């Protein structure tokens, strides 16, 4: 453990970068028997400005959703250490900012790859948050979730003409979700 390679495997938890319109976060994010967990406390996760910053953090005592973790200690330790490498693989890059100007534009503006990992953030966040705001928008039968799954489906016909405004609005509402689930630090 600490500069060991696979550092980040071994303990089965992955720092995860978060771009948002204002920000670029970085935060602790894991699966526990398929649930996500993450760095946070109260169904809302902590983010910090930098990748120091969250080293720094792990280095204190502090009681969260991932200290029981039995590798965790492990993160801990390493803190204290000096050992700790914060690095966010690109998998674990998720880019929020931009879509609510994409979906204005129509389903051609917005990148598969991008709302494909940003879906998988939402749902990730509003599963350990235990709320349904992004289950329920995301529905194939409301205008977010019929946009959402023509642009993640590239064989399919039925497209959603335009105008978006249902679209768009409805993806705000979950910006402002994102928000309040997450804690600055
Ligand atoms: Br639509
Ligand atoms: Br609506
Ligand atoms: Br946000």
């Amino acid at each position: 453990l600490g500069g060991d390679r696979d550092f980040w495997l071994q303990v089965g938890i992955d720092p995860i970068q978060i771009m948002t319109g204002t920000a670029t976060f970085y935060t602790l994010r894991c699966y526990l028997d398929d649930r996500p967990i993450f760095l946070g406390r109260n169904g809302r996760i902590s983010v910090f400005g930098s990748e120091r910053a969250l080293a720094r953090y792990l280095a204190d005592e502090h009681d969260h959703d991932l200290s029981d973790l039995s590798t965790y200690d492990d993160i801990r330790t390493a803190a204290t250490d000096g050992s700790l490498a914060v690095a966010v693989t690109d998998d674990n890059v998720y880019v929020l900012s931009g879509l609510v100007d994409d979906f204005a534009d129509g389903p051609d503006a917005v990148d598969r790859e991008q709302l494909d990992l940003a879906v998988e953030l939402l749902r990730d966040i509003g599963d350990y948050s235990e709320d349904s705001a992004v289950d329920k928008a995301l529905e194939t039968t409301r205008p977010l979730g019929q946009l959402v799954a023509y642009v993640l489906d590239p064989h399919s016909v039925g497209k959603p003409t335009a105008p978006y405004a249902a679209a768009v609005r409805e993806w705000e509402k979950l910006e402002r979700f994102v928000e309040s689930r997450l804690r600055r630090e």
